[PDB]
């Protein structure tokens, strides 16, 4: 048996590898809070009356620079976002770089400058790092770890029947923008990735409704909105009913996705949060998101239900329903 | 200008890149304690009356499995050791893996099993991670970040005139074992890497003499003992006088290094600590090391002096002295 590209594609195939190989081989998996067996966006560790949150992502996106972002902005954003969706204020990042021999020095400078600019948006410092250079023809991989502090960690397993399901903005932008760039699809301008840190969006909701009323979050990265909704449903042992017409999709993204033959629900987003909130606080949460720039296109897209546990239903027309199927993998190679 | 293999070799060339490109491009570099500008083994962050310590290393060693270790044992050991030489008890690791398409599943399982076994030695849990798969022909890179807690962080810049300089064991084992394996050099058995976590050694000294009497530490990884001693001297603005005959070198390592034409002082070690301690506590520190298994071959090798600031002197014969020159880079490719 061999490792396949699908094992790195964020869908069912990767999930099976994590359950059957990673979780079964590693034995020391928790430091006292949310640990590896939870397979959540990060881990938590009790510290005083708060919690340290710890997360890591490798970044292998191609090309290194793309419309709306680059591997540097992605490395900072993705790790800040995994902290944010655990309910953690980012306090420090670590920057590992693995660089291909022969890369132009200006490319490294540009990636670093983008990392710094993006970090400054949060704000969060890059306090430690590492540099390796290999003869392999890889250009560059960037691996960021993050530490945050949460007063009240938010899991991906806390959804409750009756809760509202929100997304912080348009769906499909990153993956569709990336594929469009590769394929020479563009409109008046090129479609831009949404890659950005969204701690500001999460914090805005928390300050409005309180952490206790945010029941679940995930950032819909590899394998998309569909993967994120299916995982929350599965982990929370609930069904999720989504009204398809309420999912925000940029018109240019819809058009390009049609031309590409790719579902915008199944591709990574890089500047979004899926949030599940107490029913009575749904409108306040939505308003809090929409008051921010990065959450300006936020929408309530569905609700948590007691049946179809572990499944996601898509409602269309005047009431019809079908399943939103979780992808076997993100269909966009090297999306991340 | 292009990135060269030397930029990843841990010596003067890498150091110049860190000073002239990394530190000059990043602006947010500290979270309140030791930060990026210190270029120390990790960063520190005040938390309550203690300090969170944060570090990261990428691992790109070839081959993945070698005598005495593998990329998994290396990934856990190297990051635990960077925490330990900051004075931090390891509390959590993060495991990023970037895997080449086509790698045999059994290789991944073996690396994970080695990571777990090594983590169990500390003990420290692997609480979070990431998996990416690329089509590039890389086999595997493993990137570990670590969080530790220090009551009293130890810098690489705290050496004081009069202090004793210790090493926790034999010098040159990892780099020389690796090159010997590549070149088919072996004795009755193959030379083994020393790769191992050495938090136990550091902790043993601290429990004996107190953190305040441990003035500086570094693990002598890429570019070796010479690099580590030169960096401590430079950062502390002191000279270091070393008696060459007192540096422990395994007989097989000396022989192999002669055959290879490589200095054992200039190659990475992966199970060692260089420690600078208060003069009056030198013998207690040494005894504490030698009582442990991993520190069984520890030795006092020199002393900190007021002249030759930023330099390292090697004493031979009956008193003669020359400089221990810092390498431009570790001479062993893909050592780490
Ligand atoms: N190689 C690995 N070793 C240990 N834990 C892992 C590894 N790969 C993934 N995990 C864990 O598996 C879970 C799912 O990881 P992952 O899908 O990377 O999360 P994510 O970062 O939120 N999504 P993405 O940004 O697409 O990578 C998390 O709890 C990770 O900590
Ligand atoms: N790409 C990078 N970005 C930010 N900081 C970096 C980067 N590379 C190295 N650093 C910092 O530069 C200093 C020297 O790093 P490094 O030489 O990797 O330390 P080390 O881990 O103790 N030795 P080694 O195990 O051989 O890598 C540390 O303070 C790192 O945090
Ligand atoms: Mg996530
Ligand atoms: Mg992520
Ligand atoms: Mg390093
Ligand atoms: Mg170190
Ligand atoms: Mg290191
Ligand atoms: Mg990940």
């Amino acid at each position: 048996e061999k490792i396949k590209l699908e094992h790195g594609a964020g869908g069912e195939i990767m999930e099976e590898l994590l359950r059957d190989v990673i979780l079964k081989t590693l034995t020391l998996k928790s430091a006292g809070g949310i640990g590896l067996d939870a397979l959540d966006d990060g881990a938590t560790i009790p510290f005083g009356d708060k919690h340290i949150v710890f997360t890591i992502d490798g970044h292998t996106v191609k090309p290194l620079f793309f419309p709306g972002g680059d591997i540097g902005r992605l490395a900072v954003s993705g790790t800040v976002n995994d902290l944010a969706v655990m309910g953690a204020e980012p306090i420090a990042l670590a920057n590992s770089m693995i660089i291909g021999e022969g890369l132009d020095m200006e490319v490294l400078k540009r990636v670093l400058k983008s990392m710094d600019e993006t970090a400054r948006e949060v704000p969060v410092p890059i306090v430690t790092g590492d540099t390796k250079v290999v003869e392999d023809k890889i250009e560059m991989f960037v691996i960021t770890a993050g530490i945050g502090i949460a007063e009240h960690p938010v899991s991906d397993a806390g959804a409750k029947v009756g809760d509202a399901v929100l997304v912080s903005g348009t769906i499909g932008d990153h993956g569709i923008a990336l594929m469009s760039h590769r394929e020479g699809i563009a409109f008046e301008t090129e479609l831009k990735s949404d890659v950005a840190p969204i701690w500001d969006v999460v914090k805005a909701v928390a300050e409005t409704i309180g952490w206790e009323n945010i029941h679940a979050m995930k950032d819909p990265t590899r394998a998309g909105l569909s993967n994120a909704l299916n995982e929350i449903a599965r982990k929370s042992n609930v069904g999720i009913l989504v009204r398809e017409a309420d999912i925000p999709i940029r018109p240019e993204v819809r058009a390009a996705s049609e031309m590409l033959g790719i579902s915008p629900y199944d591709v990574a987003n890089e500047g979004k949060v899926v949030m599940v909130v107490a029913r009575e606080y749904a409108e306040e949460a939505l308003e809090a998101m929409r008051k921010t720039e990065k959450g300006r296109n936020a929408a309530i897209i569905g609700e948590v239900i007691a049946d179809y546990r572990g499944k996601v239903l898509l409602e269309t027309g005047i009431g019809g329903k079908r399943f939103m199927e979780p992808p076997e993998g993100d269909p966009v190679p090297r999306i991340c």
